[PDB]
């Protein structure tokens, strides 16, 4: 019944096999507490070294790939690889994708479609520009990103869904736990209107965006906030406070 | 003195463990000419792999890169990470880069510049669309092209030019033995008035679009084409013949 507390690492273009293989062996020995759905998004190229080193009951994210299992796409991977090295997530959307890298909703939402089609679990990674919401449209625009993925999950027991506000990312600038709580509220609304109460109820609406141990406690204990897309601070030790942000 | 007979191997978005570990035994046991480099561009996810089951003698590149050691660039791979899994190369300013997810001129000379002074050799690629060739400014085209590589290149001795226009990629129309050499001797002309005498003379100008074993030969055989970027036939046992085009 109660959504599982979630919370991704996403490492970003981060590390080395020697700083990983630390970081790993770390959160291998932590305290974690059993509640707790772990997942690690690991740079593509350490994505096979991660999911050998790291403890089996800790996921492993690529952290993208590309829509269809093979083709002339160089540079990209697919679902197909990302499932024989044996990581079983992969993060789409992300904040990076769309505003530095130019990933459409369009291309996000086929994505989706692939991987889930492919037996993946997908972080779909939702958010809007500062600019965006002081205009006032950031229900909007979430909700046509949270579309454009919703239009290509067929079974949302495999998705997580994560709200990264851009201003939020990287900049020591997060959502107040009112913010976070007011966004995700939102979202599940939108699940529930345009989806089923099932799958509103059911589905972790996580938050990214500058979370770090200080401050997640309090992010943690909102109503609609199911836990954390973590991204420098899960380079760090503080990822296992992050982990226990309930407990 | 001459310039050494290079074939890279793009193998794009192709592979599993399974199946490169067989592409890789086949190669590493094919009498392959002393004479010729060979580099084989594996997917990011397998890099680690490939270089450690590849024969030392065969060089493995990235398909694509970033241009800064590390940051929240999510879905990115950085030199340091090639070569800290010991690969040496790096393709840079692929077609599908370009083409397919929108990497500029701009972007891709950054690339040129960190993969450099990080230390790893590029395959600096270079060619025109279709529509392009038709209007006539093919010459524009990959000059602009091959300036925006030049501008961030101190030391042409780890570069390598890949002329692969798009209409020839994949397609199975590949550059006549005739056009690759037009198109091959004017870029030597431009690195020879922009760059230097010994410069034009020493740096390899590789020639991609659909080659294969049939047609390799000829191609080789012209005096401005110094080898070959593979991609459809370096993951088929042809990429030997290929690899021995001039003998």
């Amino acid at each position: 019944a109660p959504r599982k507390f979630f919370v991704g690492g996403n490492w970003k273009m981060n590390g080395d096999k020697k700083s990983l293989g630390e970081l790993i062996h770390t959160l291998n020995g932590a305290k974690l507490s059993a509640d707790t759905e772990v997942v690690c998004g690991a740079p593509s190229i350490y994505l096979d070294f991660a999911r050998q080193k790291l403890d089996a009951k800790i996921g492993v994210a690529a952290q993208n790939c590309y829509k269809v299992p093979k083709g002339a796409f160089t540079g990209e991977i697919s679902p197909a690889m990302i499932k024989d090295i044996g990581a079983a997530w992969v993060i789409l959307g992300h904040s990076e994708r769309r505003h530095v890298f130019g990933e459409s909703d369009e291309l996000i939402g086929q994505k989706v479609a692939h991987a889930l089609a492919e037996g993946l679990g997908v972080i779909a990674c939702i958010g809007e520009k500062l600019d965006e919401r002081e205009a006032g449209i950031t229900e909007k625009v979430v909700f046509e990103q949270t579309k454009a993925i919703a239009d290509n999950v067929k079974d949302w027991s495999k998705v997580v869904l994560a709200y990264e506000p851009v201003w939020a990312i990287g900049t020591g600038n997060p959502n107040t736990p009112q913010q976070a709580q007011e966004v995700h509220e939102k979202l599940r609304g939108w699940l529930k209107s345009h989806v089923s109460d099932a799958v509103a109820q059911s589905t972790r609406i996580i938050y990214g965006g500058s979370v770090t141990g200080g401050n997640c406690k309090e992010l943690a204990s909102q109503h609609d906030v199911d836990g954390f897309l973590v991204g420098g601070a899960s380079l760090k030790p503080e990822f296992v406070d992050i982990i226990n942000a309930k407990h």
